[PDB]
């Protein structure tokens, strides 16, 4: 079901990002879980060439940025689209009586 994307963190550690129904899943290359990020916590998503940045809200109230380095601009666009468009499936909104 979930589409896993190959990324590298700030240090260079190989990770796997899984975009699912509840949110973002961060794992190691052997799929061992590390952390999970729910979509309401995700404030923003940014793409700068091969890189993808995420603005995450903390339970404290403040916002911090997560960096994900990728092999190509098409790989980054694939992860950016996954976070942005599976949000147009998570966060739905329309009129009823038109």
């Amino acid at each position: 079901g979930i589409e896993w994307h190959s990324v590298r963190d700030s240090e260079g550690q190989k990770l796997l990002i899984g975009v699912g129904p509840e949110g973002i899943s961060i794992c190691k290359d052997d799929f061992s879980p590390i952390n999970r990020i729910a979509y309401p916590v995700v404030q923003m998503a940014t793409q700068s060439g091969k890189n993808v940045y995420l603005t995450v809200t903390k339970e404290s109230g403040n916002s911090i940025v997560l960096l994900f380095k990728m092999i190509s601009t098409r790989a980054a666009s694939g992860l950016y689209r996954a976070i942005t468009e599976t949000h147009a499936f998570y966060r739905c909104d329309t009129v009823t009586s038109a």
